[PDB]
């Protein structure tokens, strides 16, 4: 069959339904909670993540693709206690979260060895468990592809033509790191079609936006709700002039919601200024309202939040 | 009383006995020991610390100061089992391992409140337990001082301040990123005697050593068997200068040793063209031989591995 799910069993990815292709039940950082435990709760973050994903169901959401992995505090255990309690589809993936460099370990450690890591998530398990891993989650931002960077991006090249599966992106939308992850991942041979460009959504600079999605990559409009980013009104015209533009079948949305997440800049006091109204339901509050008296059609929804996520895992 | 000790009462400066001031047992990087299990063996790391221990011990260390921390993999557990196993005096310590930046947990957040973490291991305890912690690590090395190093260096300032505890640093040799550690830490008030400069060893620039030692501050001569930063026999002739010179009131000498590191460059197989001779025992066995067979007597001895670590501990 297609898709591996956490806590059940892997479903052919036409069954996979309305889905949320990038939502967070719980980040942290690894280093942080294992020096300092202190400072976490993993009752609140059990309540947070169960009630989120509870709602949305109730919304109709069908699948949650999470992806959390190394640097953002992956926890297949975590995750599969929140299926048992919502009996949710939810997709984990493997991966390297950076910005700069690579954690020391990899000191004089090849490419592959690297690539061996997301290979391993994907065919055996991941942690000690028999959940495997459906994608493959890489980043670039501020400081542009440096040359760990580069490597994280290589391995997964290679974990895409080795088990297939697709590979999502976390990308900065102003500084052309998306462009860039695409750029690289196609000249290693990966099928355009399986890549994810991220976070494209915080720039409402199009003519950009068209460019990664003419070169053949699914365009993520995935972080609504995060005002300080984009605030939702651009976000909700921007998909809406792309989707004008006949440029539905690339798009990808979601929130990049974060059931309970550790980084400072959102201390549940800057909530109010950076992203108000920031939740795993916001799409069905605004964005779908918005997008449906504004001349887009159920079936352009199906393409969005059905077919799309489908074809990105086939 | 003042120094915490590993699963053992805290005993008084003066029962330190001859010290290895810079030791690990175990060293790996955080999120990926997380993530990927499969690559570890915690029966292997247990047999290889509680060996090395043994060792060191019967050739009369007393008391072993480890400065594994955050990002390193400090485990107060392991330690504690480690000292079940062999009786030593083990010296732990809390701070950030860091050579650019810091965890994704530190964003929008502030130098007290990273303080505030350091002052909890020393005053309450380590990862859950009631050891405590005896001391604060920081790093700095190609990168130089940035403004997220500089963070944690100002952070251990005021656990300094507020503890009295004292202070180990990581250094490069050759950039004076030592020598800047040691003016930011005595501008924010830290008795320069209760800093310790680490690596400098790794630099036969005598006059640098000096400046710093110079300054009041204790100099590193700490990584002794890691020919790729310095062959031993230089290692000899500088320390031996430094001896002569009469510094021998502020040098502290130890081999910076992981009985096992997940680092690539500690791959099993460099070894013999990057650190052949590297153990807990070396100084034993080519060091203070080295000294006698020259100019030193039993006197400097014991003042650099017994009181040295006295005064900075007091
Ligand atoms: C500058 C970082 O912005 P913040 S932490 O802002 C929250 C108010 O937004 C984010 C940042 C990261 C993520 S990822 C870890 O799911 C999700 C949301
Ligand atoms: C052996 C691991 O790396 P190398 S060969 O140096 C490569 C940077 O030596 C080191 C480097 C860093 C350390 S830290 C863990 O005290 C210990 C030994
Ligand atoms: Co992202
Ligand atoms: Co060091
Ligand atoms: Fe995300
Ligand atoms: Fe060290």
């Amino acid at each position: 069959m297609r898709i591996p799910l956490v806590g059940k069993d892997s479903i052919e990815s036409k069954d996979i339904g309305f889905t949320l292709i990038h939502e967070h039940l719980r980040v942290f950082s690894e280093a942080v909670r294992q020096q300092w435990p202190h400072l976490y709760n993993e009752d609140e973050e059990f309540r947070n993540a169960v009630n989120e994903v509870k709602r949305a169901m109730q919304f109709g959401v069908k699948t949650i693709v999470d992806p959390t992995v190394m640097g953002l505090g992956r926890d297949i255990r975590f995750m599969e206690k929140v299926v048992k309690a919502t009996g949710i589809n939810l997709v984990a993936g493997t991966g390297i979260y950076i910005y700069i460099d690579l954690p020391f370990y990899f000191l004089n450690r090849s490419i592959d060895e690297i690539a061996d890591l997301f290979i391993h998530d994907i065919k055996e398990g991941i942690q000690g468990t028999l959940n495997k891993a459906g994608f493959v989650k890489i980043a670039a931002d501020e400081p542009g592809i440096t040359k760990d960077v580069e490597k994280v991006i290589r391995a997964a090249a290679i974990a895409n033509k080795e088990t297939k599966v697709p590979i999502i992106t976390h990308s900065n939308a102003h500084n052309n790191t998306g462009l860039e992850q695409q750029r690289i991942l196609t000249e290693e041979g990966v099928d355009p079609g399986k890549i994810l460009i991220g976070h494209l959504g915080d720039t409402d600079n199009i003519d950009y936006i068209k460019k990664i999605a003419d070169k053949g990559s699914f365009i993520g409009l995935d972080r609504y709700g995060l005002d300080l980013f984009l605030p939702v009104d651009k976000r909700n015209e921007t998909t809406l002039r792309l989707i004008k533009d006949g440029y539905s079948d690339k798009i990808m949305i979601s929130h990049d919601y974060c059931c309970t997440i550790d980084w400072g800049t959102a201390k549940p006091e800057y909530k109010p200024k950076l992203a108000p109204r920031w939740s795993i339901t916001l799409i069905f509050e605004d964005t779908i309202p918005f997008l449906k008296r504004n001349g887009v059609n159920e079936e352009v929804i199906a393409t969005i939040f059905k077919e799309n996520p489908k074809k990105f895992f086939s």
